[PDB]
């Protein structure tokens, strides 16, 4: 019994992270077979961040101008390239250490774990949610670019996130390992938006499931409701709107339990509109949106890797 | 910027983790050197369970009656001791993993990671804290006995804790690695009471300074206080007597916002007779209490290891 904000075991992510060093900027970079990954803002000076021209700025690097260690080792660099907003560092040794891995672009409510990173050692790991507005509530300080993001399935390694940079509303933001970004931001010194911050309504509920497996069951209440009633009122408080994919997804967990899924939504909508008048659900005063589905689902069964 | 709550990169004590199996219970086991640590009620069957004589159902077993297994690779038993609550299983092979290590019994408030795992393997980190009544909240299902709490200096592994077992309550009680419980706790199923659940005042104050370095200031009030008019408010409401000690553990956190510590009591006695009026800091509808003075500080500065 018990409920809590699980991280991934970061072992096979550790002995990944390498030290990228361009002059006086140092970040951290993901060291996979030959390739070594960083977001490409390492070759701009504090000058430079205003409008990076990212073109004109890495045709004046050579090789030689990229200082990659692991430990007190030197990587020896023999090629470069930018794809999107990463580089890639072609280096003459594989990482020994290389997990099976492969590169995932994650969908909005979906969950992973960070290792954060500075220097190129770990510094901690803490689980987040890709939010429906593509940015993420991470701890991040100047240094941790390059720390990623990644979901373990038993031995295979998925990363799915790169960390780059912070919007003004102290939330986070950073691409794939494609060097894509998630959502509208550009990897440059200026106030970028990422609009409306919605609830993962799917998320909410399997949070609610969790509570109720897990003893605390005060909130569930004698009502049902349907799919458009229910999302006519979520919509109100910002929520994302449910899908029956969404409804279907919940299934195994609303087996579980007994409780219909329908029904669920229609204890979330009181508690939308009512509040919890004092109480707590699993620890918490508000309603917890960052455990999806499969997680719940998980940290119930106790699956390992 | 930004506050998480944050465990310690696992991947030193996940290469640590065995399976122990006695009969048709397995749990975790801990391997260091040549020793194999785990809980000594391994060796009871569901129906000794209501009150145990531990001595009498271990002088019923032999080495070979043990089966560890790292991997797919039994290790060979060649002796077997009980010291208080843990077993020692001897194995004619030192761990190659082996990190540097200590065994440390941790003061109630101090916090450490926990590596949940299933037949020996990981399931997932996150992080504790030895609450006043020396219980923890934690996830643990059946089978994760065994599972260590440790904190990491360095390169140094602190283990201070090994997970034993539930209160009715659904918290959770467990070992040093001496064996010897934390807390009035006795390994056997009976109800058992932890008492009064204190909350961590030096802890509160230390997010209260994180909350303020990340940006969230609406709390600050214009009142101070003194030490023993906070202290006769707060334990009405079960939090524990802030010492002056606490206040100079507090001063460089003090130091570097500007917020005197008193100031801050005077912000939190507010707080606690007039609550949130549903307002959130650092995202929580609650006051946090399991951040220390030194993990703010740390993730506040990049500590890495
Ligand atoms: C990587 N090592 C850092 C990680 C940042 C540092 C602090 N917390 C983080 O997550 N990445 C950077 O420093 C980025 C580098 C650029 C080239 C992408 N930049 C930023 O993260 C950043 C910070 C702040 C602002 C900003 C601009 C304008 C603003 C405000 C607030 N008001 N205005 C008008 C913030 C932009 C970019
Ligand atoms: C280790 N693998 C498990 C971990 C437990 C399983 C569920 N969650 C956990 O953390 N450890 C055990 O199963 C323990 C084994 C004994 C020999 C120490 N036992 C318990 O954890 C346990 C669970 C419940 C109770 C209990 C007794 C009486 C009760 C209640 C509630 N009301 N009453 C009257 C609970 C005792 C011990």
């Amino acid at each position: 019994s018990g409920f809590r904000k699980m991280a991934f075991p970061s072992g096979k992510v550790e002995g990944c992270m390498v030290q990228v060093t361009c002059g006086t900027t140092t970040l951290n970079g993901l060291w996979l077979d030959d390739v070594v990954y960083c977001p490409r803002h390492v070759i701009c000076t504090s000058e430079d961040m205003l409008n990076p021209n990212y073109e004109d700025l890495l045709i004046r690097k050579s090789n030689h101008n990229f200082l990659v260690q692991a430990g007190n080792v030197q990587l020896r660099v023999i090629g470069h390239s930018m794809q999107n907003c990463v580089l890639k560092l072609k280096v003459d040794t594989a990482n020994p250490k290389t997990p099976k891995y492969k590169f995932v672009r994650i969908q909005p409510g979906q969950t992973f774990s960070v290792l954060a990173c500075y220097n190129g050692s770990p510094s901690g790991v803490y689980q987040c949610a890709m939010r429906p507005n593509f940015t993420i509530k991470g701890s991040f300080l100047n240094g941790s670019c390059g720390s990623v993001g990644f979901n373990i399935d038993y031995d295979c390694v998925s990363f799915c996130y790169m960390h780059h940079m912070e919007l003004p509303t102290g939330v986070h933001a950073g691409t794939d390992l494609e060097g894509n970004f998630y959502g509208p931001f550009v990897d440059r010194q200026t106030a970028q938006a990422a609009g409306t911050d919605t609830t993962i309504t799917v998320n909410v509920l399997a949070w609610l499931y969790a509570a109720v497996i897990n003893g605390d069951r005060w909130f569930l209440n004698r009502f049902t409701t349907t799919l458009n009633d229910f999302n006519l009122v979520a919509m109100k408080y910002n929520y994302e709107p449910l899908t029956q994919d969404h409804v279907d997804i919940l299934g195994p967990l609303s087996a579980q339990t007994g409780i219909a899924v329908l029904d669920m939504c229609a204890s979330l909508k009181e508690l939308l509109q009512n509040g919890m008048n004092g109480r707590t659900i699993l620890g918490s005063a508000l309603l917890e949106d960052e455990f999806t589905p499969f997680d719940v689902v998980r940290q119930c069964s106790g699956v390992t890797f």
